[PDB]
């Protein structure tokens, strides 16, 4: 599909759950992190010791 949305947007960011449409990085990070808090992974801590 090319007619309608005006420019394509790089790296089709879509949730591999849900499958909604987001423009920004931000509304992912959290919506995900909710809805599916599987592939939100970052090293945050605590270490291991
Ligand atoms: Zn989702």
């Amino acid at each position: 599909g090319s007619s309608g949305s005006s420019g394509q947007d790089g790296g089709r960011k879509i949730c591999p759950r849900c499958n909604a449409q987001f423009r920004v990085t931000e509304a992912l990070r959290g919506h995900m992190c909710y809805c599916c808090p599987e592939m939100v992974e970052y090293q945050s801590g605590p270490s291991s010791g």
